């Protein structure tokens, strides 16, 4: 009825307890302490975090509640605009745009994206092959590679090139930074931190508006994401997106897919190294039905235990770790908790999918089983791509691509944990393990 | 590309008299044991190949290749079970609009509110073996087919079948029994229209009414009184398919209940059946399982989350499903033409059988002990491979009621390893007997009560 809160900072309230590299797992930590939901004060600001399927579940009923922009969000905005990441539901370039991108991204639209993806995964797999004896793979940093790589070819027809540099291209570079700018406002001479970050809100624009306009003029049609955001007209208002709206998307789509997908890559690989009996059945699938030198749509889709290792992996560090929601109306929350119109609430997605009450006493154990039957899940105890109209209009795509680069590389290689990796999850806006490193032994099958 | 064996054959007849016999499912295990993973089996008017390698059944289990077939006692058991979840094609709209309204019934957490009606059958099993007397002994499969019936008449519909007041079981029971029956023994049948048969038409058509107008009764007595119950006809009468907003119609939902007593009764007693036998071949399996019901049921009636606690209880359940699978096999087709294990094609339409228990003695799988009853190769689901151990079917045709059967097998298993030490008093030699389902026949043990009250 009344609801715990952590230790308080006097007039900072519990401020302070974000001041720190990793904010997400101590808000787990508060949570394992204080249980399915606790009140976060700062000053002028309030929040509460839910961490049980029995309250996430109503949290999930959008009759009641709307997605909020947390902070990090309304940061991010100053350069993802009013992209669909970064828009309120009831501005109207959000269901302009939903309407008109959601045909682009159903699982039907991957078959035109698969041979853009396919090329991208070569690249990497040929770079591994060409490694010598003496070396070891980066692996978040080589899975960034690809999945920026593989949205700048899908979603716009442009090659970043990422497998030929060690300084990204100038646009990676200047989004990287505005990301970090904006994470980094977060906890606050900056004069400084400001003129830099106009400097890289003008390279991301001034790159993806030529593009448009370059693509507009020459009236050329790919299978990309910009062709269909060119042609596509809302069925509601009638109107297409406006070529500023376009380059926001554009955007949004390399800032909100490329980081969670490689953080999603990453984990998988590093569980799969820890779970050995995992790995043999992973590995097994991957050969039997990878049996081209290079992957089929088809044979994507049934990489089962594949897609199994994947969804496991996005249960124990979902790399979107948070989303925040607003109450539309007066009401209560799980018959105890009364809010008034407006009040913040935040789901703690790593909490969720340790509720013991759904997933049972084993739940830091790594068990892909767990997915073998889609059925048992019962409905909002999995959420690692959110809810509702608002969950990621991105998933198949994140899925597709992480399944097929998986895929071809158990096909490919075992891996070696040469240094005995000790897990450290980096927090930015997503989670990715730091410093994960393998050494490959490649098996020799030719693409 | 290889040619399949095939077993001896009748001229016209073809393979069909070697089923010809009280236990067909045992002397296909004794074909593909003669034969290999694959052999070829032919009757008049079909074919089918029987799988028995985990090999050759992963491929057969990847749903975008092949789905479910009706084998033909499946086929007949459909004159009575209708468009019933296990008697309906997948591409049936009743399929998918039963699934989805059921599949919240059968979750494991929709056992919590079946938990109560599930323990008031088991305290009156053990209060009947509580008042055996000393020259007495138990008749297992009976007992336990008494207690699965009940549970599910109880948590299924509301209904009271009353199995333990009595020798000759309630008429609809006696009617269902005689219809599976017959439906069986059609399978065998080379001259299924000589005039022999005509009074076992006549008892199947008989059978049938009895079975609709028992069940019918009840649906139109509930929907009259408009009372709310902890069943699965309650969530049927209300449910809707989230898709189209529409509920099932008042003859598919008594296919449905026909359906659960039929699909859950018999092979969850077998098991029970089953579990008890290997309990008494290997006494220190009896001695783990033994000691954790003792540390686990500390309350007079056991609680749902004790029961989930039961862990190597789970394991021996699992065991037991490994050696006799009870549902010991079903049927696929091919969607579309493919080639199988890159040795054998097949072409639209065509038909697999995969048997089950053969699947699960596959010693490239299990290792050389395969037939050794030990409960400790489950403790880890990783280390199994896909698609070794299927004793519940596959994908979205598997059994929905897969949750309800462990629970309730858990929880009597449990109360039984609880208050009794039993004594195989006669030296009992394994006999399976065949219906559609499996079960130990003339299984008989004597109980020594460890005197705990209830
Ligand atoms: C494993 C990979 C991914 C994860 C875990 C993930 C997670 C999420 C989550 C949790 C949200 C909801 C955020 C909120 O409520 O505030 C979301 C939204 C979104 N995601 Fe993703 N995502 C992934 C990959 C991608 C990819 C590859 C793309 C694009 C190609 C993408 C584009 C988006 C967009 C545009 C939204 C906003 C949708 C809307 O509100 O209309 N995501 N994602
Ligand atoms: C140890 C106990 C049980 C075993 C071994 C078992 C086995 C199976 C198998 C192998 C199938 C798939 C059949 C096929 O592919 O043709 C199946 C389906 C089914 N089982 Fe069970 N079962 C058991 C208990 C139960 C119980 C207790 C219920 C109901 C309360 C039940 C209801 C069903 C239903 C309705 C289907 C059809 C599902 C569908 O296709 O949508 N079963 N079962
Ligand atoms: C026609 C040939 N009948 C010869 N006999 C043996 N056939 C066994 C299978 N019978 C099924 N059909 C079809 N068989 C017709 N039954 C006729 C009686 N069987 C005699
Ligand atoms: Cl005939
Ligand atoms: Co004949």
């Amino acid at each position: 009825k009344e609801m715990p809160q952590p230790k308080t900072f006097g007039e900072l309230k519990n401020l302070p307890l974000l001041n720190t590299d990793k904010p997400v797992q101590a808000l787990m930590k508060i949570a394992d302490e204080l249980g399915e939901i606790f009140k976060f004060e700062a000053p002028g600001r309030v929040t509460r975090y839910l961490s049980s399927q029995r309250l996430i579940k109503e949290a999930c009923d959008e009759s009641r509640f709307d997605k909020n922009l947390s902070q990090a969000l309304k940061f991010v905005r100053d350069f993802a605009g009013d992209g669909l990441a970064t828009s309120w539901t009831h501005e109207k370039n959000w269901k302009k745009a939903h309407n008109i991108l959601l045909p682009s991204f159903s699982q039907q639209a991957m078959k035109g994206y698969h041979a853009m993806m396919v090329d991208i995964a070569v690249q990497l797999v040929q770079k591994w092959e060409r490694l010598n004896a003496d070396e070891h793979i980066e692996v978040p940093e080589d899975m960034t590679r690809l999945t920026l790589d593989t949205i700048g070819l899908c979603g716009f027809n442009y090659r970043f090139n990422s497998f030929y540099r060690d300084q990204p291209h100038p646009f990676i570079t200047s989004m990287v930074r505005a990301l970090d700018e904006a994470m980094n406002k977060l906890q606050r001479a900056y004069d400084e931190n400001k003129r830099q970050f106009q400097e890289d809100i003008k390279v991301m624009n001034d790159l993806v508006d030529k593009i448009i306009a370059d693509r507009k003029a020459s009236g050329e049609q790919s299978d990309d994401l910009l062709t269909h955001m060119l042609n596509g007209k809302d069925p509601e208002t009638g109107e297409p997106l406006d070529d500023e709206n376009i380059r926001y998307q554009i955007i949004t789509f390399l800032i909100a897919g490329h980081e969670t997908t490689s953080g999603l890559l990453s984990f998988a690989l590093y569980f799969l190294g820890k779970n050995p009996h995992v790995l043999q059945k992973a590995a097994e699938e991957a050969a039997r039905v990878l049996v081209d030198p290079v992957p089929s749509y088809k044979q994507v889709k049934q990489l089962k235990y594949v897609g199994m290792v994947l969804n496991e992996a996005l249960r124990l560090w979902p790399t979107a770790p948070a989303f925040s929601l607003y109450a539309k109306e007066d009401t209560v929350l799980g018959g105890e908790y009364p809010l008034e119109k407006g009040d913040e609430l935040s789901v703690l997605i790593p909490q969720l999918h340790r509720d013991k009450t759904i997933w049972g006493d084993d739940v830091e154990e790594f068990r892909p089983e767990r997915f073998e039957n889609p059925s048992a899940i019962p409905q909002h105890a999995f959420k690692p791509f959110g809810n509702g109209q608002r969950a990621c209009i991105g998933q198949q795509f994140a899925l597709h691509e992480a399944t097929l680069v998986l895929g071809m590389m158990l096909k490919h290689f075992d891996f070696e944990d040469h240094t005995n990796y000790e897990l450290d999850i980096k927090e930015t806006l997503t989670l990715k393990p730091e410093g994960f490193v393998v050494k490959a032994k490649s098996k020799k099958i030719p693409l």
